[PDB]
């Protein structure tokens, strides 16, 4: 019949708008600052070496295809529990925490939001910092919670409203929950420090408040999976039982594959083995079982010492070439002349830097200079590379002077 | 903390112990008859060759890891649609259709019944037949809806209650939800006759019901791909705009990979966009976007006429195995001397067969035989061999003698 009649087309998505002018752009100058995902040097996706010899060891095991338990695979979730809480904490050593694989770290986050509805029952409130990754308030939002926000950003300075943030959760009703980005804030790349960290955290443990860390790029952020790691695990060390988010499509540029992980932080193994089986509960109707073949890669590189090993140089080489980037534009904006101080651009952390242009100067850039980017003037710093630096800095020179 | 100390530890899955009370038996004539997944002759999971040699392909190739479109796969959404609806189907080649890669069979029934939740405004109720799997009601539960029956199996007969389901549909109220399994249901093994579904159409057609069919099994089933979809295109066919599921963990022995879709049939092309565009919507704050391993592999098979054409051979291998031991069993339980009427057994299709037996026979079976299924006498063909068979046999007249 006419079942469908009323429903309407759903609005289009920005990112998308971008890609597709920048597709049809003719100019070889063009320059992509849209892209969500890592590029090499040449401007290309980049599988690591370690990955292609995972995948090359599965194959030559003649592997089944047989289901994987509804919390995913042992080896994995073990090893990702480590990987985010460190060997020697004491977390992990008790067995207090429980994990599952879930679907990268959107998968992750859903069963997490929709675990919390159906067993928090303190508060239906998650308070977003402003502002956060666009998919985290739909999110949260169809799994039943509701939607709260605190200052995070400071425009005036393209930097952390420390102020502000400490005001506004300070202020925030006991037992609610609050969303933290671990390190690489997206979309705007600023990172509290340590010191801020620590104040954060006091805040958080005296109004005591479920804190739930996503760590969408341990690892890819500073070059350092311990540094990355730092004030999750300065959480959990002083008192604050977390909940969290892992994904491996950045970090291992597993993206396609899906392999992430959920964790919950418990009192002691005896909680643990039961919010394990309601979280078992809650996977079974919504997908069963998750998909086998980025878990089985990502388990064998953190398992196997001379694979890991490999895997940290090489997601320590792109961490630096981001930083390398972001060093060489602020060079490259002086030597153009620019008056403005740009040091916000390397004060920002991971793939994704808020720039500080206004809609206006986008535009130009985009009009004139064939350089993509959203209006907000959100840049990936993955779209920029040796060859091409020197030309965005001029371009952006061009829209601020 | 102690946020999580009202948790209370959920129920033990019944498949998880029997399987498991299967491996702490030392009887060396044990038999697991609660298997979910295909097994061959010697007992072990069965990577078909068409499999392999796409993996190699695969492999040939050096494939990113990009991430798919929210909607996945395309060379796979349109393949999986032709598959089902067959390559001269109205409905193909008008491009009235919406195929979605979900999560296997699994997440492809959660994300329809997410659909209807947000955009069925004519009913809440879903359905289901007497008995139906056990993940289908907390799929539909957790998705919003609400759960009702109607009446399928004849326990008396073992078969159809072909009387019943026609009083029960032809009931319902109009515009209401109702699911069916496409071939080889499940858990009984009882499908309608050609006829009998000619005669359920046009209830269905008449009542003006949303007809959700989850085709779960296609091929694996009777050996044949397009008489396993009959009764599904034979609605489309009466002009019934159906809504679809469908997984490749069994036919194409994905399991573990995840690889299904979601159909909906729309009126025309241009409803059909308006609906993948909320689809969409809906997906992205679910995982994001589908894993690409099982969907890359489906679709060079289903894509690639020589691997299509080994593929086929297989399947029937597959399907022709388990009618060979439906078959072996009622021939020894006659030999036997067993007097009771056994041709459900071989009137049942696929791999899940309804036997009759009562708790304490099974039971009986379990204690004295070391032979392991669910109480509700449901055994899982694919865990009968040329080998146990006799002794399947012999053990079942012992305890129903
Ligand atoms: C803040 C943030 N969270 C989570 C994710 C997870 O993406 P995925 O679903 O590929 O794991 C991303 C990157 O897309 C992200 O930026």
């Amino acid at each position: 019949s006419s079942w469908w009649s009323h429903v309407e087309m759903g609005p289009p998505d920005p990112i998308l708008g971008v890609t597709e002018a920048f597709k049809r752009d003719t100019n070889s100058k063009k320059m992509n600052l849209g892209v969500g995902a890592y590029r090499d040097d040449n401007g290309k996706p980049y599988v690591l070496n370690c990955v292609r010899k995972a995948e090359a060891m599965i194959a030559a095991k003649k592997m089944d295809k047989e289901y994987l338990p509804i919390a995913g695979l042992a080896d994995f979730t073990r090893a990702s529990a480590e990987l985010a809480l460190g060997e020697n904490s004491e977390a992990f050593k008790s067995g207090r925490y429980v994990t599952v694989q879930g679907i990268s770290g959107t998968g992750s986050l859903r069963v997490g939001a929709n675990f919390l509805q159906r067993f928090f029952k303190f508060s239906r409130d998650v308070y977003l910092p402003k502002p956060s990754w666009g998919n985290h308030t739909p999110i949260f939002r169809d799994a039943g919670l509701q939607l709260q926000a605190y200052r995070y950003y400071d425009p005036k300075t393209c930097s952390l409203d420390f102020t502000g943030a400490m005001e506004d959760i300070s202020k925030i009703p006991e037992k609610s929950i609050i969303l933290l980005h671990a390190c690489a804030h997206n979309p705007t790349g600023v990172d509290p420090r340590q010191e801020q960290w620590k104040e954060l955290a006091s805040v958080v443990k005296k109004r005591n408040l479920l804190a739930y860390f996503d760590m969408a790029y341990q690892g890819f952020a500073s070059g350092d999976i311990n540094r990355d790691a730092w004030a999750l695990r300065h959480f959990i060390e002083q008192g604050i039982d977390v909940v969290l988010s892992q994904s491996y499509a950045h970090n291992m540029g597993l993206y396609g594959e899906r392999a992430g992980a959920f964790t919950v932080i418990c009192r002691d193994a005896e909680e643990a083995k039961r919010v394990e089986s309601q979280l078992k509960i809650l996977i079974r109707p919504m997908y069963s079982n998750p998909p086998m073949n980025g878990a089985r890669i990502a388990s064998l590189i953190l398992n196997t010492p001379e694979l890991r090993k490999e895997w940290l140089v090489e997601v320590k080489g792109m961490a630096d070439r981001i930083i390398s980037m972001r060093t060489q534009l602020v060079s490259n904006l002086k030597k153009e002349g620019s008056s403005h101080n740009w040091q916000h651009i390397t004060d920002q952390i991971g793939m994704f830097c808020f720039t500080g242009l206004k809609p206006e100067q986008v535009e130009r850039l985009t009009k004139e200079f064939s350089i993509y980017m959203t209006k907000d003037g959100r840049i990936s710093v993955a779209g920029v590379a040796s060859s091409n630096v020197g030309y965005l800095a001029h371009a952006i020179h061009q829209v601020t002077k």
